[PDB]
């Protein structure tokens, strides 16, 4: 259960103490927290869906997976699949869709999901290629328009900040009519480990979070696998909201809960520590 901000701040000092022993214990607990739950991901594992997964070991649990409307005709059965899950936010079920960086073979699925779920904000926390590893394919028009199945995406504006870029698109469903989608793209996450300074990430979280408008669909959050940095964002954003609303915090409880909705959310102990670093800076700022 939640603890007051004052207690949380001291708890961080305790977690760091003794060569970070407490952070290691908490993280192991997270890693083991769904071990006995027998959570299935049959759809992710289906041979027909194999090419739709960026990473063989990164699944979308069946009970929380985002489903695409099936397409009529041949191979309709597995046309409902995307590697993506609903994930809760602070006091809001299904506040996010956590998903992998789309593949060229999944661009149509990705934009169809955006249309069908009424998503208005995309949070992207990766570069396309990082230290020679392809992490995500470019699913948006560099300029003008690109067509992804029945969704035509038009670039309207690009605003460049030191640590992130904001791209506004107009999208049109050729079978419907037009909607605004804003992509908050974080461009300075290091190729290895976590950012040295939490401040630019906090700023990115605050601004991208503030852009969520009432009565819209879940905010789409993705990185490469859609678990490590994606989980990190989700925990930070949710805990900031909790602190604002209640002056309490529940990082470990909240993270254990969302592990039930998508595998490996907050993938590394370094990310788990970074969450605390970021929340401490927010509290002190």
């Amino acid at each position: 259960e939640a603890i007051p901000v004052k207690q949380f701040v001291k708890h961080i000092g305790e977690l760091y103490s003794n060569n970070q022993h407490g952070f290691s214990e908490d993280f192991e607990e997270v890693q083991r927290c769904t071990a006995d739950m027998n959570i299935t991901a049959e759809h992710s594992n289906h041979p027909e869906n194999k090419h739709k997964n960026r990473y063989i070991n990164i699944l979308a649990y069946d009970h929380s997976r985002v489903k695409l409307r099936p397409l009529p005709g041949k191979d309709s059965k597995h046309s409902d699949y995307i590697n993506a899950n609903y994930v809760d936010g602070y006091n809001k079920a299904k506040a996010y869709i956590a998903t992998q960086g789309p593949l060229k073979s999944t661009f149509e699925d990705f934009w169809r999901m955006i249309w069908e779920q009424n998503t208005g904000i995309i949070v992207m926390i990766t570069n396309l290629v990082e230290k020679g590893r392809r992490k995500c394919d470019q699913y948006w028009p560099t300029e003008n328009s690109e067509e992804y199945g029945n969704i035509i995406v038009t670039l309207k504006s690009t605003k460049i900040h030191a640590c992130y870029t904001v791209r506004r698109f107009s999208i049109r469903n050729t079978k419907v009519n037009e909607r605004v989608v804003i992509q908050y793209h974080y461009t300075q996450w290091p190729d290895m480990g976590v950012p040295e300074y939490a401040l630019p990430v906090l700023t990115f979280v605050r601004r991208s979070s503030a852009a969520r408008m009432p009565e819209t669909g879940p905010v789409l959050v993705h990185c490469s696998a859609g678990v490590g940095r994606t989980g990190t964002y989700i925990v930070i954003d949710s805990m900031l909201q909790q602190i604002k609303d209640k002056s309490t915090v529940n990082v470990l409880g909240f993270l254990k809960h969302i592990r039930t909705q998508r595998n490996y959310l907050v993938q590394t102990e370094e990310q788990y520590i970074f969450i605390h670093d970021a929340l401490l800076e927010a509290i002190l700022g």
